[PDB]
């Protein structure tokens, strides 16, 4: 089954803990959001992995350059996975991946904004096994909806051999769009954190995923 | 005008950054909180460095990729003057960051790290972005990528489009003459200042060379 990931897009640890204290055990992966990485720094990764060592922790650092340096910082803070932004030089993804292997972790390419199919082939040739297909929140706010072009692109990435994560303002009702595709992870940030009942929101996601896959 | 000099504080902790700034804060024009320091310490790095050096321009090199308004606002509430947005970001990300920047009488630079297109550049101009950072990736550098002709051509084209262009990426003193004759807004030096035997003298050498080349 597709795993469920909660995005902790919080500015401070105490704000993040307001969410984790409700739903840490209701999800498979705990993401330190980019907002939290910039707010608190990599202590957020160290702290959350110490709290939830049995969970996969993702540092959503969106690394753009200095792949080995920034990756090592996250992995030394005990991240399982790190993100590299899609426009990074290929050597940045390669550098992050080399460090990830030292820690038995993994690298995901975050597909936020502009990227190309040639770049996608480079990631595959470099040994990258995970991509995050992301509808940007700012695109969403400008009226961009999930659509058939997304489903097509997601299928194409899956066929290239990537494990695909899907994210970007996902609501419970969006899940059936992706049916039949071997999605690795669905991320929910707002739709879990900001729900009247975060526990219900997480359980509904898990229920629906179980129903559909 | 002479190109200004910006120090990149790509340190993992505040105390390491201060080992540099206590030497060169008054020897450079712009103090950058490097992406490595934003990730190492969080946005308190911006707040603390601006409190130390409130007369200096402080750049938060956050390389914002999405959530332009939220991430911009965090940096500006920490008293940043400038923030970076990564070149692949949705155009509405750049716009959102710029909207917030205007509230704080700050500014946004697009960081040209990695892959981007001339269509995207026209979009940034049309959105009201007035600065770009032309960057040779350190990982590209380590893979043997040198500065050269194609860079000069693109930097000129960016300047002609109306951007103030910052040049950065493993710059050494010996690289500066490649850019002579171009109205460069800022040169950034991270490693070549921080890691010098004498950071003060490294900064001063950059300043002397710049004054010779653009004087
Ligand atoms: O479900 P959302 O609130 O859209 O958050 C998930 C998304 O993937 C973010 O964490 C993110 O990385 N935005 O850039
Ligand atoms: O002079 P460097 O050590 O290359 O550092 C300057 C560069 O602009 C970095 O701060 C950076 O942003 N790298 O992505
Ligand atoms: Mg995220
Ligand atoms: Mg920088």
């Amino acid at each position: 089954l597709p795993m469920l990931q909660v995005a902790l897009d919080n500015q401070t640890m105490d704000s993040a803990y307001e969410t984790t204290r409700l739903i840490a055990e209701e999800v498979d992966i705990i993401e330190v959001g980019t907002i939290l990485c910039v707010g608190e720094g990599v202590r957020a990764v160290r702290d959350l992995k110490a709290l939830y060592p049995h969970k996969i922790v993702l540092a959503d650092a969106k690394i753009a350059d200095a792949g080995k340096i920034l990756s090592r910082m996250c992995f030394e803070a005990n991240a399982d996975w790190v993100t590299v932004i899609c426009c990074a030089d290929i050597n940045t993804a390669k550098g992050a991946l080399d460090v990830a292997k030292e820690f038995n972790g993994d690298v995901q390419i975050q597909l936020t904004g502009y990227w190309t199919w040639e770049q996608a082939q480079q990631w595959r040739d470099a040994g990258i096994g995970q991509v995050v297909y992301h509808r940007s929140r700012d695109a969403q706010a400008a009226g961009v909806a999930w659509g058939e072009a997304d489903i097509t692109a997601i299928k194409r990435l899956s066929d290239m051999g990537f494990k695909v994560t899907v994210t970007g303002g996902l609501a419970l009702e969006d899940l059936p769009l992706f049916k039949g595709i071997p999605i690795h992870v669905f991320i929910a940030g707002r739709s879990i954190r900001d729900a009247a009942s975060p526990v219900e929101a997480a359980r509904q996601f898990k229920r629906s995923i179980a129903e559909l896959w």
